[PDB]
């Protein structure tokens, strides 16, 4: 099964999905250079006031915290974005050492983590159909630097030791996703895809600008979590963003100058 490790990592992924080697891969390098400012850009639109977390779940490749998706409640919208999309989960990748761990990098520079905020259009239905659209997801992808600690972000590093291992869940009620926005809502914008299997074209990318910080205490905590079950041998659960992919026929657009 896929991984993160020497034998099952992201070079080895296109054997099992080769759309791993398509055209509109992610994550990419952004370059700020080379990304065109587009006046047409609304501003983001997030809506989370109503938000419903239900429970956070260790999958075997992250963490999830998953919303009540059956009703706008969480939603984002403007942007490039045409229509709603609604919050489903959010998760991280991070890395082994603060000098890795986001999958998207801003002029070659890795951060720390890179924080998910996962959406689908509701145009079509649930999830599961959106995954099968060019426009289907719309994912909110946040960086996160080592410095002072977010606050809102320690509910769910505090909840991680109930879900340390493959498969396990935990209730996870009335977590505000409000607490992990920066300040800022400026971003950049590009056609992409899932960054793990099944790698699905189906994501238009929206990456915030201003990481949000965390501190070396909170980050170290993900590092703890296990990509195994319980009870098989313990294989900590770092490193898991998938590296940047060529860019191809794609432009990255700035919301901002
Ligand atoms: N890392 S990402 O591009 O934000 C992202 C967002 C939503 C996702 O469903 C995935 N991929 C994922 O969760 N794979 C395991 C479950 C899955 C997801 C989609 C279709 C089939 N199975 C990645
Ligand atoms: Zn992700």
């Amino acid at each position: 099964h896929w991984g993160y490790g020497k034998h099952n990592g992201p070079e080895h992924w296109h054997k099992d999905f080769p759309i791993a080697k398509g055209e509109r891969q992610s994550p990419v390098d952004i370059d700020t250079h080379t990304a065109k400012y587009d006046p047409s850009l609304k501003p983001l639109s997030v809506s989370y006031d109503q938000a419903t977390s239900l429970r956070i779940l260790n999958n075997g490749h992250a963490f999830n915290v998953e919303f009540d998706d059956s009703q706008d409640k969480a939603v984002l919208k403007g942007g490039p974005l045409d229509g709603t999309y609604r919050l489903i989960q959010f998760h991280f990748h991070w890395g082994s050492l603060d000098g890795q761990g986001s999958e998207h990098t801003v002029d070659k520079k890795k951060y720390a983590a890179e924080l998910h905020l996962v959406h689908w259009n509701t145009k079509y239905g649930d999830f599961g159909k959106a995954v099968q659209q060019p426009d289907g997801l719309a994912v909110l992808g946040i960086f996160l630097k080592v410095g002072s600690a977010k606050p809102g972000l320690q509910k769910v590093v505090d909840v991680l030791d109930s879900i340390k291992t493959k498969g396990k869940s935990a209730d996870f009620t009335n977590f505000d996703p409000r607490g992990l926005l920066p300040e800022s809502l400026d971003y950049w914008t590009y056609p992409g895809s899932l960054t793990t299997p099944p790698l699905l074209e189906c994501v238009t990318w929206i990456v915030l600008k201003e990481p949000i910080s965390v501190s070396s205490e909170q980050v170290l905590k993900f590092r703890k979590l296990n990509f195994n079950g319980e009870g098989e041998p313990e294989e900590l659960m770092v490193d898991n963003w998938r590296p940047a992919q060529p860019l191809k026929n794609r432009q990255i657009k700035a919301s901002f100058k």
